[PDB]
């Protein structure tokens, strides 16, 4: 009954998961985040003159422009964050390893001292097999054929010494399982320890991964009620106002033709 | 309030012609700038959906399986949620920015549409009062020679003086009809290109007063098609832990070992006794 296969493929299953939720973790920024953290703060950020000469009007395009960037340093934290966490996925995807390679062989080496000791056992079968040729000597002897009985004191000493072995090996090969009975109960329990909490784990770095995001989240449309805020100060009448002082040409009119007369120097 | 743009003769045109072209400048480089940010979520959101709907089989089941699930298709919840973004960008954002790029084109005619017949028939005015003031001071400056040289050669002789005359005669010639004329006919027209430019700036002026709203109102909707995603991105993220919650540990109740009735006493008992005694 090497049933340990299935505490065994237990530990099979830990890791294969884990890997998966480090491989997403690790592929929901890579996959996810390089672009969003590379192509709006990269592909973005010019020196382009926004060239409106309103200096209100224009305080509002580099806010769309601000907070687009100030958007983006709030995707590249989660990026950073997030495989600043898949890095406590390895300080369970190892340290598990801590607490399942320890009283793991610890358990291996007595659950194969049974296993041939058992084998002593069926190998020390053989009261049986002498007690089966000493009862066919007693079976023949209702017929008498004058001193079988001599026969039948050899296999009547030979089954008591033989059983004695079989005493000495079935009582050695019973404390050697009731010395297991025992023992694998507390890699039952303690298996139901770290499969108990790996949930935990499981549960409460999930529920830390969304609070992540949700940060993310907050962020940036935070930043979106800026783009608004710097978009209700504009007030325009003062605005043309400010842009003529600059492409301003002329405040006089264009005084009209006179008529010359002779008498300007004479 | 824009009537200070008067200047010499042609700066306030190209003042105001150069305003045009650079609003314009303006907001096509805003146009685009929806395009360049489109695209970018329009590849998050394709990423995201492949990642999301790119599920596998792996041992995990239970009443864990919800949580990870629920990773797995709130990444989906991104990808419609961003590509909302980008899809609301081309067709609302961009596309009503090309409405008032050429609105106010058709716009920007109607406003000024006479000037350069003014500006010009001024102009040759301008230049031909300008010939007739030319000939109007060299037709004095030979009656002057006339009048002066008679100065310091007094009339001590007997010569017929109807030079003067002959000469005073073109003086008022050339000056009544094509001086104080011209000169009235370039009032008028002056008079009225005064009345008509004024009123071409207060047309553009009404026209960046509604450019400038536009903007706001514009990028208004901007703001707010991202305030869209984000709180669906906000709300996803509570799905996420609404089914984190609904997690309790018995999922280690779903067992598979063989067990419970099994690791006898094994005291094996053949003492040969079973017939034979």
């Amino acid at each position: 009954d090497a049933l340990m296969s299935r505490t065994k493929s237990s530990l099979s299953v830990l890791e294969s998961i884990d890997e998966f939720y480090a491989k997403r973790a690790s592929i929901e920024r890579e996959y996810a985040s390089k672009l969003q953290e590379l192509a709006a703060s990269s592909a973005d950020i010019p020196e382009v003159g926004s060239t409106l000469n309103n200096i209100l009007s224009m305080r509002t395009e580099t806010g769309s422009m601000a907070k687009a960037h100030e958007e983006v340093s709030q995707q590249i934290n989660t990026e950073l964050r997030n495989k600043i966490r898949e890095y406590i996925d390895q300080t369970e995807q190892q340290k598990v390893v801590a607490a399942n390679a320890i009283e793991e062989l610890y358990q291996k080496k007595t659950a194969l001292e049974i296993d041939l000791s058992k084998k002593k056992d069926a190998y020390e079968y053989s009261c049986n097999k002498l007690n089966s040729y000493m009862r066919q000597t007693k079976k023949m002897t209702g017929r008498e054929l004058d001193k079988y009985n001599l026969k039948i004191r050899q296999a009547a000493l030979a089954v008591k010494k033989m059983d004695a072995e079989y005493r000495e090996t079935n009582e050695l090969l019973l404390t050697v399982t009731r010395e297991w009975i025992d023992r694998w109960t507390e890699v039952c329990d303690a298996f139901q320890h770290i499969e108990e909490y790996r949930l935990e784990f499981l549960k409460t770095n999930m529920w830390a991964y969304a609070n992540i995001i949700s940060t993310a989240c907050v962020k940036d449309d935070e930043s979106c009620e800026k783009i608004r805020l710097t978009l209700e100060n504009t007030n325009i009448d003062e605005d043309i106002t400010q842009m003529i002082q600059n492409e301003g040409t002329g405040t006089t009119i264009p005084p009209l033709p006179e008529f010359n007369d002779y008498f300007k120097e004479n």
